[PDB]
DNA sequence: CCCTTCGGGAGGTGCATCCCGGTCTCGCTTGGCCTCC
């Protein structure tokens, strides 16, 4: 019940409702998220996958393998008979407010075009490519706790071991298929809250400040500068209250960089 | 058991290339289609 999946489920994929059948009583656990059967209430949806491997998934887990073309449109024209699936989706993201146990989809135009009439009446999409899921992140006023999802994915039960709910804008988690292990979140935690006020404190920097401060910090997080020569680029050019505020973290450094110029 | 020399003088110049030709990959899952059992 109280687990990433499920919200998600609820708030997204319930869409695809009528498109599962009924569930088969189980009685191991679901191998997607990995979770007990004592919280699926002993029931599950048995299935095999492209390589002849018996898995069981839960409610909100199996969700990512239907196939619901009149809902979801056709995602490959060769195969008309299979829809896109929300474990299959690569560059597309979403956000779920969990609380509000609302949606809203970020997908790519080509999706979009893919999807048919009837899914935005479920599911309100916006336009939007891999890279401009920042865009919308940093531009639109998020909703805590909340389930960012940045990359569906193929990689479905990474991509359900890699959910976690964003309690506040301070630490955004990305599930972007990757298995969030305890070594790569750094890589898949999103600061909006540090992002903004630098956004909101770069204005004061002229743009070519704002460029030589951006090389100067990607150099050095990639060690192609030596500290020296960052700080008297940072002294010479005045950039001293935005390393000021930048993490020690050259990783999210990186992040919070790629996000600033993406927006 | 002598007594071992002087110094002259020390380059001038050439000529210093052309051209190639810088790769595939793949880190996922699924179904359609092919033959196999
Ligand atoms: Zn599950």
């Amino acid at each position: 019940m109280n687990h990433p999946v499920e919200s998600v489920y609820s708030a997204l994929t319930s869409i695809l409702l009528p498109y599962m059948g009924e569930p088969v009583p189980v009685q191991r656990n679901c191998s997607c998220c990995g979770r007990a059967p004592s919280e699926f209430d002993g029931v599950g949806f048995e299935l095999v996958n492209a390589y002849r491997e018996r898995v069981v998934h839960c409610r909100p887990c199996q969700t990512f393998f239907v196939s619901a073309p009149e809902l979801m449109g056709v995602e490959n024209p060769k195969k008309p008979t299979t829809g896109q699936k929300f474990g299959m989706w690569s560059g597309v993201g979403a956000v779920i407010n969990v609380e509000d146990n609302s949606s809203v989809l970020l997908a790519p135009q080509g999706v979009v075009n893919k999807l048919p009439e009837h899914f935005f009446d479920h599911v309100e999409v916006i336009t939007a490519t891999s890279g401009q899921h920042l865009e919308y992140l940093f531009n639109t006023e998020l909703k805590f706790p909340l389930i960012y999802i940045q990359n569906f994915g193929v990689k479905t039960y990474e991509l359900v071991r890699s959910l976690r709910v964003s309690l506040s804008a301070d630490a955004i988690y990305t599930c972007a298929d990757q298995l969030l292990t305890r070594q790569n979140e750094v890589l898949y935690m999103l600061d909006l809250k540090k992002a903004k006020e630098l956004h909101q404190e770069i204005k004061n920097y002229s743009k070519k400040e704002m460029d030589i401060f951006i090389r100067t910090v990607t150099l050095l997080a990639y060690s192609r500068i030596t500290p020296e020569a960052a700080s008297n680029e940072f002294k010479k050019n005045n950039l001293i209250p935005l390393l000021l505020l930048l993490p020690t973290d050259p990783h999210q450094r990186l992040s919070i960089l790629h996000l600033l110029k993406k927006v």
